[PDB]
């Protein structure tokens, strides 16, 4: 229907589209530094707590790209995400900088704890650990608040922080279909992946761009998360999770891939 890279056309995204599924009414976070003010996506809600105060719509560019990863509008114009609509939100949790202090990743995981709505995506990943964040996933959990952090870009044989732990899912980039990627990162608790080797999406000026990454394709899994909490608006992130785990492929291995390809036609069908 849209028009969508091989990136979004591996994510099983039209068919759902198609069904009739919406991903209306699902709530989503998306912890990052502008989300570049455009007529493809539809800012619902968003809160800048990390000093360095440029704009609450656009900033920098990447947080942008994931916003349509997220839920790009079904308009025909312009790329299209795996959902439509949604409460797309803009959590400013990091500054244009490249990465707010761990007050910011803890505000930010925090504040989602009470309007963290039922998800939330981390496309971060610091080598600089701290309980202030921990203290933060801790509010997240308290709450229920489903998170899907991203892998890296290589570095050492581990994945994003908090992304490992802090009951955050952290996602991974994939090759031509699923083999691994060559720049995506690694580590003893990768959730998912998706293909990151190339995604066009929306950008700020009217415009839009093409770009690289296991951040962007990150987003894509944690739109489709959306759409199945919509099928079932009175579900969990736990209840979430069960669907989501039987449904999203299952490359096997040992943990390497175990569950890395997703498909929104077996959490819709």
């Amino acid at each position: 229907a849209q028009s969508v890279p091989w990136g979004i056309s591996r994510v099983q995204a039209p068919a759902a589209h198609n069904r009739g599924l919406t991903g209306s009414g699902v709530k989503v976070a998306v912890l990052d530094t502008g989300i570049s003010t455009h007529p493809d996506l539809n800012i619902r809600g968003g809160a800048s707590f990390v000093p360095g105060e440029p704009s609450t719509q656009d900033g920098n560019g990447h947080g942008t790209h994931v916003a349509g990863t997220i839920a790009a509008l079904n308009n025909s114009i312009g790329v299209l995400g795996v959902a439509p609509n949604a409460e797309l939100y803009a959590v400013k949790v990091l500054g244009a900088s490249g990465s707010g202090s761990v007050s910011s990743i803890a505000q930010g995981l925090e504040w989602a704890g009470n309007n963290g709505m039922h998800v939330a995506n981390l496309s971060l990943g610091s080598p600089s650990p701290s309980a202030t964040l921990e203290q933060a996933v801790n509010s997240a959990t308290s709450r229920g608040v489903l998170v899907v952090a991203a892998s890296g870009n290589s570095g050492a044989g581990s994945i994003s922080y908090p992304a490992r732990y802090a009951n955050a899912m952290a996602v991974g980039a994939t090759d031509q279909n699923n083999n691994r990627a060559s720049f995506s990162q690694y580590g003893a608790g990768l959730d998912i992946v998706a293909p990151g080797v190339n995604v066009q999406s929306t950008y700020p000026g009217s415009t839009y761009a093409s770009l690289n990454g296991t951040s962007m394709a990150t987003p894509h899994v944690a739109g489709a998360a959306a759409l199945v909490k919509q099928k079932n608006p009175s579900w969990s992130n736990v209840q979430i999770r069960n669907h989501l785990k039987n449904t999203a492929t299952s490359l096997g291995s040992t943990n390497l891939y175990g569950s890395g390809l997703v498909n929104a036609e077996a959490a819709t069908r």
